[PDB]
This record gives structure tokens, C-alpha cells and sequence, in this order.
């Protein structure tokens, strides 16, 4: 059992890569939330926002730390009506709601600007299409195919911690030194470790 945060802050590729780089984030998936239609998709979104679901270990990272990251990834000081890209925190319980409200207040006080992030109850989150998941990794063909085989297929790969970290590495949000420590955690047979490392190193160059 893990804890869940669901945030919306624009195109979800960046947040996937950013949050996926953080210790305590166990897995990520991108999708759609905030609207009033069942089973939305990319070109049929209705009123939903591009969102990220963050499965985190509360023993390692707090909701407050995730909120801090959220408000450091974008600066939502404009009011738009563009649902697809709007800044939203979808709270799952009253603790999340109160923490979000309090931090929003502190940001507004510290920097003198109204924040337009909507803090609203999570209704339904709908998983986005496969091609959107771990976007940067998925489009790094050799690394992607190697990790996919090791993890036993697409679904297993995208649900993994290592894929979240690898996607972050490709996007430039995780150092190779930190990535190697993450690789060590998975306890790969040494051949697979060396094969993945060579791709990762050749990527860093």
C-alpha cells in the first residue's frame, strides 16, 4: 500500500520526468482528471486536465514535499480557462486539502502574487494512452527496448521505479551518479547491469 497524489500543471511529460526523479516516488502514471466525462482520451478530453498520478512512500517523502515540487515546476499566477493545461491539485482527503491550502497561502504571502491553482476533490483519474507514459524513455529506443525486455513488457516497465528514474535521467532531471545508485537497488544480474550502464553512459557520452 502506497500513498497517492494527483496534480495537474500543464503538459504531463515534464512532471512525469520531474517527479519520477525524486526519492520516495515509487511510480508515476500520466492521465486525465478534473472533468465530467467517463473514459477521456487525448483528442477527446472534454473538461479534463492533463494530470500526473504519483504513487509515493509516505515513510520516505511527505505530501508537503510533493507540493513544494509542484509549485517549483510552474508558477501559476495567471487565471486561464484552458482546462487541458490548468494548474490543479486533486486532493484525496482532508489532510491533503488543508496542506495544499496552507502552502498556497504561504506562497502568496512570500512572493506577493495570487496563485490560481484550483484545490479540488479528486473524482476519477483516467490513465492516458501508452505512448504518453514515460515519454522520454519510451522514445530512447535502445534503452527502452532493453529495459522493457528486462521488466517483462510495457506495463511492468512503466509501473516500475527504475523506469520513472530513467525517464527523469533522459529528461535531464537526474544525474548519472544518482541513476547508477537506483540501478543498484534493482539488483540486476551483472551482465544486464553492464548492458544498461553502457547505454546510459553512452547517452551521457
Amino acid at each position: 500500500k502506497l500513498s497517492i497524489a494527483v496534480f495537474a500543471l500543464g503538459c504531463f511529460w515534464g512532471p512525469d520526468a520531474q517527479f519520477g526523479s525524486i526519492k520516495g516516488v515509487v511510480s508515476t502514471r500520466v492521465g486525465y482528471a478534473g472533468g465530467t466525462t467517463n473514459n477521456p482520451s487525448y483528442y477527446n478530453l472534454g473538461d479534463h486536465s492533463e494530470s500526473i498520478e504519483i504513487q509515493y512512500d509516505a515513510n520516505v517523502i511527505t505530501y508537503g514535499e510533493l507540493l513544494n515540487i509542484f509549485w517549483n515546476l510552474h508558477n501559476p499566477v495567471y487565471e486561464t480557462t484552458n482546462r487541458q493545461y490548468m494548474s490543479r491539485i486533486f486532493y484525496l482527503d482532508d489532510g491533503q486539502k488543508s496542506e495544499a491550502l496552507e502552502m498556497k497561502r504561504q506562497i502568496e504571502a512570500a512572493n506577493g502574487e495570487k496563485i490560481y491553482t484550483e484545490i479540488v476533490p479528486l473524482e476519477n483519474f483516467y490513465l492516458a494512452e501508452g505512448y504518453h507514459q514515460k515519454y522520454y524513455l519510451q522514445n530512447t529506443t535502445k534503452l527502452y527496448q532493453t529495459l522493457k525486455a528486462i521488466y517483462g513488457g510495457f506495463g511492468n516497465l512503466v509501473r516500475s521505479t527504475l523506469a520513472a528514474r530513467m525517464n527523469g535521467y533522459i529528461a535531464g532531471n537526474l544525474s548519472i551518479a544518482s541513476l547508477k545508485e537506483e540501478m543498484d537497488l534493482v539488483e540486476l544480474p551483472e551482465d544486464q547491469y553492464e548492458k544498461v550502464l553502457s547505454i546510459v553512459e553512452e547517452i551521457k557520452l
